[PDB]
């Protein structure tokens, strides 16, 4: 039996430890909490720490860890099961990428269609859209946004896209306060993350739900995908079973379980998820590095810049 910090989606860690069950008979705990708590925590514990196995929301906390040299590494199966242009990499190889979540566009199919939008996200930023596009200026996903931005168009893009949606576009509290607002009609489009509409959407049932995804592809900044991975740690004691379940988070099986509930993008090519979501490649997006420390801190003195925070 092993235990797994984990910084991912409760009832998807869940149902992806069952299926793993169910399989091999090996049961799991889980300790949730967000990636980088989690990341500190297996720092301070060390040699003597519960974790058999991080199974992290994030890139990031992953890395911080390998750099501490805290990781196992893979055997070269688990990681090709989800090898692809595109897909992060781990350079010790030591973690592997499992999935990945996009930014897109929610708008009003009452009043529009896919002609009447940008092919840019860097273009809702401008008077045409005084008052139709609205943004959650609060949310994690927003600054991951501003970073990727800064990275592929410079700091100045960035802080004239977010000067131009504070002038023109409207901020809502929540991702889920900005979506119930395109659905009621109060606002004709808004920049959220993609599992939202499709959770909400299967709820309702689609033929009740006026609100539909636009997602622009070509590389653009607004194209964005974050991935999703995890690692065994070198401190553990049941490395054997914490390395079959990497493996079968990262196989075929594995996929099928977290795309059966999560709206989340298989890594793993042989895997149909049981939401509409084309192939990942599909996407078209970026490539973008991880984002570190300094990179946080500078997209948050902008949005102090903007005015937004």
């Amino acid at each position: 039996d092993i235990t797994v910090y984990n910084g991912q989606h409760k009832e998807a860690a869940q149902a992806v430890a069952d299926a793993f069950t169910r399989a091999t008979g090996i049961k799991v705990k889980l300790n949730s909490a967000k990636g980088d708590q989690l990341a500190g925590q297996i720092k301070e514990e060390g040699s003597r720490s519960p974790a058999d196995v991080f199974y992290s929301e994030q890139i990031p906390a992953l890395a911080t860890l390998s750099a501490a040299n805290l990781l196992e590494p893979l055997p070269a199966s688990t990681i090709n099961e989800t090898r692809g242009k595109g897909v992060p990499v781990a350079a010790k190889k030591d973690w592997v990428a499992l999935s990945g979540r996009s930014r897109v566009v929610v708008y009003d199919t009452r009043k529009l269609s896919e002609k009447d939008l940008e092919k840019s996200v860097l273009n809702y930023a401008t008077p045409k859209w005084k008052n139709r596009i609205g943004y959650v200026p609060t949310s994690g996903a927003f600054l991951e946004q501003i970073v990727a931005i800064v990275k592929l168009k410079g700091e100045a893009a960035a802080l004239k896209w977010l000067k131009g949606l504070k002038e023109y576009g409207k901020p809502y509290a929540k991702n889920s306060v900005a979506l119930q607002a395109v659905e009621n009609g109060e606002v004709d489009a808004a920049l959220i993350n993609n599992y939202y509409w499709h959770a909400f959407a299967r709820e309702k049932g689609v033929q009740n739900v006026h609100t539909r995804l636009n997602f622009v592809r070509h590389r653009d900044p607004g194209a964005l995908v974050t991935y999703s991975g995890a690692a065994v740690l070198k401190s553990s004691q049941n490395k054997d079973e914490a390395k079959k379940f990497v493996a079968f988070l990262a196989g075929k099986e594995g996929q099928r379980a977290l795309t059966a509930v999560r709206a989340e993008y298989p890594l793993n090519p042989h895997v149909v998820s049981t939401f509409n979501l084309e192939p990942i490649a599909k996407l078209e997006a970026p490539q973008v590095s991880a984002t570190t420390v300094s990179e946080k801190e500078h997209a948050t003195r902008l949005l102090e810049q903007a005015g937004m925070k």
